[PDB]
């Protein structure tokens, strides 16, 4: 057929009730999720297809950059909770991976001070029980659906999108594919 489970996408043997509807999972140290979040914006052009009343959820992962990567999800966690995702996503990207200004903890809190978040709300954030339970919910989502690399995007904890199954000639025209299939996914 046009869309062939093990091409655009593969179907969880081991599906994972109540996920997200829409679910990526990225770090901020992933090469390509870099590509993917700052040249393809595969996130953004996602959303521009989706149905009626399907959300899109993003979590940060632990498995790479070490003890830094930790620190990157436990400030994801905030900039959820606080809503800031919008304003800080280029920047940690582009502090990791661009200029690499981000070295510890402290750094991280300095894009979240460059970006207007109040210190005071910033730190009140990191040491909140509401943001510890976010980290825990990014945590046990990966953990689900036995994830070790990134990006990734799963759709009804049922399938798992398969960007090595589409041509990558024309960006433009691999974003579409990419959302367009998700779009499919979501009607099935």
């Amino acid at each position: 057929a046009q869309y062939e489970d093990g091409k655009q996408y593969t179907t969880l043997e081991k599906p994972v009730a109540g996920a997200p509807q829409v679910l990526e999972f990225f770090s901020f140290f992933c090469p390509h999720c870099y590509q993917f979040e700052e040249v393809l914006h595969i996130s953004d052009n996602v959303k521009k297809k989706l149905p009626e009343g399907v959300k899109m959820t993003k979590y940060h992962v632990n498995f790479m950059g070490g003890d830094l990567g930790k620190d990157l999800t436990q400030a994801w966690a905030v900039a959820m909770a606080l809503g800031v995702e919008d304003k800080v996503t280029v920047p940690l990207f582009e502090g990791v991976q661009k200029t690499q200004t981000i070295r510890s903890a402290s750094d991280i809190r300095d894009v979240f001070i460059n970006a207007g978040i109040k210190g005071e709300e910033y730190d009140a954030a990191w040491n909140s029980f509401v943001v510890k339970s976010l980290v825990a919910q990014q945590e046990k989502a990966a953990a689900d659906v036995q994830l070790r690399g990134v990006p990734a995007m799963f759709v009804n904890g049922k399938y798992q999108l398969n960007p090595q199954g589409m041509d990558t000639s024309n960006m433009d025209v691999f974003v579409q594919q990419y959302a367009d299939t998700v779009k499919y996914l979501s009607e099935k």
